[PDB]
C-alpha cells in the first residue's frame, strides 16, 4: 500500500534528520586531536576508549560522506568526512610502507600498525564515496592506493582471493589467530562492496574487472555450492576452515548461553547473506547489469533469510542458523536488523513476492518499536529475541553509524522505489 | 667419465669465450641512438630491420648481466648491460601508465606502446639480474615497479594466473589474437623464471610468496594432470583452448611440411618443458627447498623429453609432439636445444639416470657439431632433423643471445656440479 510505503518512509525520515544522524553530529567531532569519537554508553556519554579504531574512523567518513551525497546532515556532513579523511591520512596512513593502520589512540597515536585487508577494504569504500561525495582527490588517490597494495601483497595469484592480515611492512602474518592462512567472507565480502565504490569513482576498466572477479569469488567459492548462504572462513585453497576468531577483532565476542548446537559448524547469518545479495545488486546497479546476472545465487540468499531469520512473533532478524534451515541463534543484534532492512526490500524489488515486504515491515517495525533508543537516536547493540537490550552501549571502536545511517537511506531509497 | 665431462666443458669455455661473447660484444652495443643491435644475417651482417623489441633489448640485458655475474665477457658485460638499462628506462618505459613498451624502432621511438606480459616478464627477469650482477638499484627499482603493475592490473583475482595481453594504458585486450582472453605456459613458465631472479635480488616475503604461486599455477593448471607436459594455451577458467597466434609475437612463425598431425590439439615441446623443469629446480635452489618438493612434476617433465624428445640418430632434440609420447615435428630449432643442455643435466643430477647424461651428450654434440656456426659464433637458428641449415639468419627481434649465452654458462656450472 503506498500509504503504507509513505508512513514507512516519513517513520525513517524524522528518524534519520532528527534522531539518529543529531546522535553523532553533536558528539563525533575531536577538533583537539583530530578525527572521531565513537565511544557512548547507554546515556550517550563517553566511555573513555583510548581508542580510534580504523574501522571506526574510515566507517564515519564512509556515514558522513555518502549521507551528504545522499543530501541528509543538513550539508555539514561532507566536512565533517574532510575532517575524518584528514585523520586518516594524517594519523592512519602509512608513509614508509603504505597502507592504513589498524588502530590509533585518542590523540592520534598509531597503537597497531597491522596492515588488516577487513579495515583496508573500509578505507577503499569510505575514501571512494567521500571523493563522490566532496569532490576532494585525495579519497580515490588514497583509495586507489590501498586497493593497488592489496593487488599487490594480499591477492592468492593461484588460488584466487585475498589474504587478509598483514604485519606493518605488508608481510603476511602467521597461522591461525594472526590471520594468515584463512580467506573469509567477512573480507571478501565487503571488498565486493569497496570495489563497486571504488569502480563508481574511478570508473577504470580495472576496478570494474576486479569487481567482478570478487563478485565471482563469492558466488562460486564463498557461497554454499548447494544452499547458497555464506560460509564464514575457508583455506586458502578454498576449502572450508574450522571457525576461529583472530587476534584482530572488529566487534564483540557474543555467545548466546540458550543457542542451538554450540559446536555446528554449519551456521550462516541471515544478515551477512541478506547484506551480500542487495550489495551484489547494488553492484550489478553499478556495472550496468541485470539482477538476473546472479538471479539463482540472490534468490538463494533472500528466500533463506526470510523463511528462516525472519522472527515473524516478535520481530527481527536472528542472528544465525544452519545452511540447511534451522534456527541457532535467536537473540536480536543491531547490524542484522540494518542490512535485513535493505535486502529484504531489495528482495522485494526482484522477486516481487509480497512475503519480502512483510518481511521488510516485520523488520522495520522491530527497529523503531524495540531496537532505537529514541531518547538519544542510536541502535542498542544487542536484545533479546523479544526485544529488551541485553547490551546496551550505544557505540564503540566497532559500532558507530555505518550499518544504521546506511539501512535508514537505502530503505528510504527502496521503498520510494517500490512506490513506483 | 671424468675425462669425458672435462672434455664437454672445455668445448664450451673456448666457444663461449672466444666465438659466441665475441659476437655479439663486437656487433650489438649502439652508440648512437642507445640500446642494441640484434639483427644480422647468415653472414653476420645487419638485416636492417627497424626494431628494437622490449624482448630483444631485454635479454641482451639478461643476457649481459647474468654472463658479467657468471665471470664471462672480459669484464666489458657489466657496462653493455648499463647501456641497455639506460635504453629501457629512457626509450621503453612508460612515463605516465607504467611498464615497458612492446617495441621500438632503431632511433628509440615507441612503435607498439602495448604491455605485453611475456616481454614485462622479460624485464623484470633481466632487471633483476642486472641489480644482481652490477649493484645499481635502477634494475631492482623498475622491476619490481613492473611486478607491481602486473599484480594490479594482469592478476586474475577470481581464476588466479595472470591476464597477458593489455593496450598502452593497461586496459584488458580483445579476445582471442589480442591475447586479451587466453592464459598461457609461455608467459606463465617465464614469470616463474622472472619472480625467481627478482626473489633472488629483492629477498622480499612478497616475491617468495607470489614465485611459489607461480609455480603451483604450472604444476596445478598448466602441465598436463596426467602426463605433467606443458599445455600451451587456456582460457581465464584454466580450461584448455584451441591453440591460437597471437597479434603480437616474439618468434618466427614455422610450418615443417612433413609434421606430422598438423591440427593436433595434443602438441608439447620437449623444450618448454625441460626448460620449466630445470627453471623449476632453480627456483627451488633459490627457495632453499628440495628438488624433490616437486619430483613427480619434475621427472614427469624430463622423463618425457628424454623418451620422446631426444633424436639418438641424429642429435638434438625434436621440435614438439603429443603428450602421449608421439613426435610431431622432428625439426632441430635452437632454443629447445638450449633448454635441453641444462635440463637433460639437471635430470642427471636429480634423477641419476645415465641415459640423461646420454641425452645431454646426444644434444651438446647436435649444437656443437651441426648448430653452431663456427664462422661467427651463433647458433643456425632452425635445421633439418640431420643438421643441415634451413633457416640461415644469425638473429633478429626474438632471436639473440639469451637461450644460447645462458645454457652455455648453465652447462659448465651444472657439468661442474656432476663431476664432483
Ligand atoms: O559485515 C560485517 C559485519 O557487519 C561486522 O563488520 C559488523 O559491522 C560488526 O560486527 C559491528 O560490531
Ligand atoms: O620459452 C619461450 C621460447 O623460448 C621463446 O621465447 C623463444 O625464445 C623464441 O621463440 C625465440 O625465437
Amino acid at each position: 500500500t503506498s500509504e503504507k510505503i509513505a508512513s514507512l518512509r516519513q517513520e525513517i525520515e524524522t528518524y534519520l534528520n532528527t534522531g539518529l544522524l543529531p546522535f553523532w553530529i553533536t558528539r563525533t567531532v575531536d577538533k583537539e586531536n583530530g578525527g572521531f569519537l565513537t565511544h557512548f554508553d547507554q546515556f550517550g556519554n563517553d566511555s573513555g576508549e583510548d581508542e580510534k579504531s580504523l574501522i571506526a574512523q574510515s566507517r564515519s567518513v564512509f556515514t558522513y560522506s555518502s549521507a551528504h551525497r545522499a543530501g541528509y546532515g543538513g550539508g555539514v556532513l561532507a566536512e565533517m568526512a574532510r575532517h575524518g579523511v584528514d585523520y586518516l591520512i594524517n594519523n592512519m596512513w602509512d608513509n614508509e610502507h603504505g597502507g592504513f593502520y589498524w588502530m590509533t589512540n585518542r590523540k592520534g597515536e598509531v597503537t597497531i600498525d597491522q596492515k588488516i585487508v577487513y579495515g583496508l577494504s573500509f578505507c577503499i569504500y569510505s575514501l571512494s564515496e567521500y571523493t563522490l561525495a566532496t569532490g576532494d582527490p585525495r579519497g580515490r588517490e588514497y583509495a586507489e592506493k590501498t586497493f593497488d597494495l592489496l593487488q599487490k601483497y594480499a591477492v592468492d595469484t593461484h588460488y584466487g582471493g585475498y589474504f587478509e592480515m598483514f604485519n606493518r611492512d605488508w608481510t603476511l602474518k602467521g597461522p591461525g589467530a594472526a590471520g594468515g592462512d584463512r580467506k573469509t567472507l567477512d573480507v571478501h565480502m565487503h571488498l565486493m562492496e569497496a570495489y563497486t565504490t571504488l569502480y563508481e569513482c574511478t570508473g577504470q576498466e580495472i576496478h570494474r574487472r576486479k569487481l567482478l572477479e570478487t563478485i565471482e569469488l563469492l558466488v562460486n567459492k564463498v557461497m554454499h555450492p548447494e544452499y547458497g548462504t555464506g560460509i564464514p572462513q575457508f583455506w586458502a585453497d578454498w576449502s572450508v576452515a574450522p571457525q576461529i576468531k583472530f587476534d584482530i577483532v572488529w566487534g564483540w565476542a557474543r555467545f548466546n548461553p540458550d543457542g542451538l548446537k554450540s559446536a555446528a559448524e554449519d551456521n550462516t547469518s541471515y544478515g551477512h547473506n541478506s547484506e551480500f545479495a542487495w550489495l551484489l545488486m547494488h553492484a550489478l546497479d553499478i556495472l550496468g547489469l541485470p539482477y538476473d546476472t546472479y538471479r539463482e545465487q540472490i534468490t538463494k540468499s533472500y528466500t533463506h533469510a526470510v523463511e528462516n531469520g525472519v522472527d515473524w512473533e516478535f520481530g527481527g532478524v536472528y542472528v544465525e542458523g544452519s545452511h540447511a534451515g534451522q534456527v541457532y541463534d535467536k537473540e536480536k543484534e543491531f547490524w542484522q536488523q540494518a542490512e535485513m532492512l535493505i535486502g529484504m526490500l531489495d528482495a522485494y524489488r526482484f522477486l516481487k513476492d509480497e512475503k519480502y515486504l512483510q518481511a521488510y515491515e516485520n523488520i522495520h517495525r522491530f527497529v523503531f518499536d524495540k531496537m532505537i533508543n529514541h531518547s538519544l537516536g542510536e541502535w542498542w547493540p544487542l536484545m533479546t529475541r523479544e526485544g529488551v537490550p541485553i547490551w546496551k552501549h550505544m557505540s564503540h571502536s566497532w559500532k558507530i553509524n555505518y550499518h544504521d545511517v546506511r539501512s535508514m537511506i537505502q530503505s528510504i531509497v527502496r521503498l520510494d522505489k517500490i512506490a513506483k
